[PDB]
């Protein structure tokens, strides 16, 4: 019936001396994402696509610069308060390095909890950048995502 | 329920000596989008994403920067004219979402009035668009405030 | 009715002494993709109807080991794989970001190639072109990159 789509982009640094946390999993690293909260890239670029697709603006307008779970649960919390139900959820994270795969399961359950879904609504894609600009250097990592919601 | 998705993407310089123009809206600075048109680039990213839901290939295409017609192109009558083609291939828009990614200036102050220009150029309610300001977090081109880029997405049904 | 969406990203890098092939259509250049066929556009477009279908990513489906198919071939088997999930394509749209060479003249021929491959009516698969204003590794001509978005249905 009444169904809306949201987009979401999100890219953080990767500096030395903070832990690699993504779609709320702690990944081994020399270096994490900086930011004012823990950083999480796919959780910010998921939670900017849910607040888009209810169009309640952004994720820079509800948190203004701790937990990004505990700030997905909000935003899930506020696009179910504005009447929609959260139908899916796709991603993609761009990271030269550390290897993703491994670790991709543990993050789907993650959001999957976090959003109140069942699996097999929620997905997380890992991509490289080819050695190209600064994701290809390892100065960042990107991530990509996009809901679906009904009213 | 015959529903379709499109997407879009923009990028423009950010030069000196032009008006800085996103979104229909004309934000005070010292630089603005440099483009064959008004270079809106938010705009243009939601027109592809129209044209992309619609099957009717891109605004390079409707729109063409080759085409001298379209030189300091007001990027809202682009719009307007993009919603009439969709609508006459038989689609209704349902939504819209967006992101814009910039250094600076803030955007937060000029977001809403975005939002009315595109309801206003689409026929729709103001809650079904959506426009999201970003930084890069200092990364790039973008973090080096060389350009900005727009990110588009559109849900309509045949 | 129970319709998901998906996203899909690919970049490759632009240099001489490889064929160009963009959405199964060899274009003359100077420079081509390194990678298989390196095929950009395909390659997103295929992410993206995985992960409508929440079944990973084409890293997982299709890895270096398990033979040589070119990515045709892989977006047939992707979407054999979204079917027996039980989903049905509706549509596909996507971008080229590229700085060079002029895609517009080709863009049928991969919609054609497309549709064929995810058996859609040509109505139902777009592909738009984009240069990046000459930004970037993009805007240099250092590799090209493509986006996708598909919705289906279960
Ligand atoms: O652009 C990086 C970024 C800023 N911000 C504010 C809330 S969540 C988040 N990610
Ligand atoms: O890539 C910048 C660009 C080109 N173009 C043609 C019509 S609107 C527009 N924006
Ligand atoms: O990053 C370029 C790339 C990697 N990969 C793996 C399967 S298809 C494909 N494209
Ligand atoms: N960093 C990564 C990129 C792509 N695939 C992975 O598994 N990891
Ligand atoms: N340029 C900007 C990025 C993020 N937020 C803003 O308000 N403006
Ligand atoms: N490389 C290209 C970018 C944009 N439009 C084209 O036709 N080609
Ligand atoms: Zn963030
Ligand atoms: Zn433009
Ligand atoms: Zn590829």
């Amino acid at each position: 019936m009444d169904f809306r789509i949201g987009q979401g982009y999100d890219v953080h640094q990767l500096v030395p001396g903070r832990p690699l946390i993504i779609g709320g999993v702690t990944i081994p690293y020399e270096r994490g994402l900086l930011g004012h909260s823990d950083a999480d890239v796919l959780l910010h670029a998921i939670t900017d696509a849910l607040f888009g697709a209810a169009a309640l603006g952004d994720i820079g307008r509800h948190f203004s610069d701790a937990d990004s779970r505990a700030l997905l649960r909000e935003c899930a919390s506020r696009v179910a308060q504005a009447g929609f139900a959260i139908r899916n959820v796709d991603s993609t994270i761009i990271a030269q390095a550390p290897k993703l795969a491994p670790h991709i399961d543990a993050m789907r359950a993650n959001i999957a909890a976090d959003l109140d879904l069942p699996l097999d609504r929620v997905n997380v894609k890992a991509k490289t950048n080819e050695k190209l600009g600064y994701l290809g250097r390892g100065e960042g990592i990107e991530a990509q995502a996009a809901a679906l919601v009904v009213r």
